[PDB]
């Protein structure tokens, strides 16, 4: 099963779990600050991932990056 | 399963999931602002993906760019 | 399960699901307007998709493009 | 499960699908016009598929050209 | 299932399905004109496939050509 | 899901002999082919070996190898 | 099941599991100390796993580096 | 399941399948004369094959040559 | 199932295996002096392993060296 | 479907010698090989090891080796 | 399942196995003398395995070398 790597490039950023199933909504906002890193897996409870502020982020499809 | 990813490149993107099954709607709509990114799988609820807005999105197959 | 990439380089350009089984009909057509793009895979209810309309496709066999 | 890319380079292109199976017949051909593209699945149904009129292929072993 | 590809490159090529099981003979003969593709799986009934007449075949191990 | 052989005969009268699977080893099919034609023959439940005699090009997941007549 | 490695670049690193299921909460938190290597998987209990303090990891995406407050 | 090409470069080349399970002989030897291609599996009774004679030999590990 | 490759660069590298399950503690310790190379399985009983001490280290994703 | 090991003798009585799988481990049986004669030998249901005695060229999935006399 | 290639490079190369399971003990030691070539498999029994004396080493992961006591 996949997994994304995120790391903080600044303070409070937001790695968020939005619920798997026919409702969709948050379920859990893991707070990052500047320097470290979360690798987080696609789960029986979260079928997709948001990033929000500045980070640098891998997938199996490359890197990319979001901006605050 | 396969994700996408996408990278709101304006604000107001949304993410569109259609119904997995016999019939085909909009289930959750999942609004990006500029700069957040959205790593969505495919689903049991979830058999298509619309993108509306100018984003930057990886799959499997490579990238390819929505426009608003 | 494989799925395909559609950019609409045009307005109206229609993605069109084919039933799966003994049965072959069209039960149903997205609509996408320029710039908008469906990720959309097969599945239990679509064996074959088709795509009228001027458009950019990407799948495991590399990139196509349909025209109107 | 495979699939197969079609593109229409002239309208009338027929995709045929055959039938899986102890026997061998068409159960059903779609119409590509000009420009359409059909991608489509080997199937519980379909077990080989039949291309006439010309057209642009791509399979999983590259590209091939009907006529 | 893998398939074959096979291009007719004149017309009356011939091909044909061989039983799985068994016994061995052949169970149908699909006749392609000039310019004709057929792409064909092995199957529950057909382990072998012949083919007969100038043609351009493509497998997995790349390309043949049968001669008339 | 089994792998495949193709086999391109290159003179008249080449054999595609099938070995039975299982304890017992014999022919149980031999497919003539003339100059020209091919067979794509799968690995099967009877057949878990194959023979070829006479003047072929073959490929296989390994590669080209040529039979001699 | 994937696995990750994390090399410790100073004393006190933490690697800290998250836990599997509705629940999101540290399990477990291992602590390293510079020079030590943690070869962690994701498994039944751990599906996300953070990194604290100055660190040099690969995954099967490559290598990430964490930086330490 | 795995396979081995053997290619005879003289005649009475003897391919030797020997017995699957606790003990070990040959139960089928199958010669081949000069120019012979032989394709065969590892089976339910085949898991170890021992070549005699000049051959050519292609496995999954690259090309080998028996000496006879 | 994965597995890593530890060589001791000096006496008394210390390969520690945690114990797989909702806790975790060491269940094993295997020392190795100078020169000794362990090969070792993620298994039912172990999910994560430590590597104290200085060792040259494979793993699926490269080399990677442990300081004492 | 398991891996299998190609073994050619180098010189003559070349032993190819199966492990027993399990929880006991002996040799079960030593497969002598002559100058130039190849074995194809897998890891089966009751070999889990394969020690090779004598000169002989070997290529497994992981490259070529070679055993000394 | 994976395995291991281990060549003797001295007289009195260990190779040896690791049980599986909660409790972790040797349970069999391989002696290879120099130029022997043994091929090892991650088994039921054995879930690690240690190599002692100088030897040559394949894995998936690539070469690698132990050195003698
Ligand atoms: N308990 C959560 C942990 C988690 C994994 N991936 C995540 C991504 C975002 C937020 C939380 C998570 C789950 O199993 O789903
Ligand atoms: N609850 C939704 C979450 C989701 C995943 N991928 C999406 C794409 C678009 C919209 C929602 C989603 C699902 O499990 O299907
Ligand atoms: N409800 C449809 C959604 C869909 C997936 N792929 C498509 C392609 C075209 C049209 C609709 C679709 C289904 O699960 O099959
Ligand atoms: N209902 C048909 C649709 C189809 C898939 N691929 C085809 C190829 C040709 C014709 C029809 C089809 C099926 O599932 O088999
Ligand atoms: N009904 C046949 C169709 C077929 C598949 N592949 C073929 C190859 C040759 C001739 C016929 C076929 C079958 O399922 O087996
Ligand atoms: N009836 C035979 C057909 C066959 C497949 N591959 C072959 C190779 C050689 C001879 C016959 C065959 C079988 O299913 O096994
Ligand atoms: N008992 C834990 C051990 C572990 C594996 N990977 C981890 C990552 C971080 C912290 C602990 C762990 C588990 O099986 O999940
Ligand atoms: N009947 C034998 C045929 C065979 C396959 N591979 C071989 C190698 C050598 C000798 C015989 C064979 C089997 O199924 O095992
Ligand atoms: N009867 C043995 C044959 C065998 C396979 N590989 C071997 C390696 C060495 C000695 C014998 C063998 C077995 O099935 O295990
Ligand atoms: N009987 C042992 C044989 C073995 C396989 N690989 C090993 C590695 C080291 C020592 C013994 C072995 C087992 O099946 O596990
Ligand atoms: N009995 C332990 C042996 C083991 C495998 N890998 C390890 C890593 C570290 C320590 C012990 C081990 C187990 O099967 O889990």
């Amino acid at each position: 099963s996949d997994f994304v790597v995120i790391k903080a490039l600044e303070d409070g950023v937001n790695v968020i779990g939005l619920t798997r199933g026919a409702d969709t909504r948050f379920h859990h906002s893991e707070k990052l600050d500047k320097g470290e890193v979360l690798i987080a897996q696609f789960t029986e409870h979260t079928s997709a991932i948001k990033v929000r502020g500045k980070a640098y982020i891998q997938t199996r499809h490359g890197v990319i990056e979001s901006e605050g």
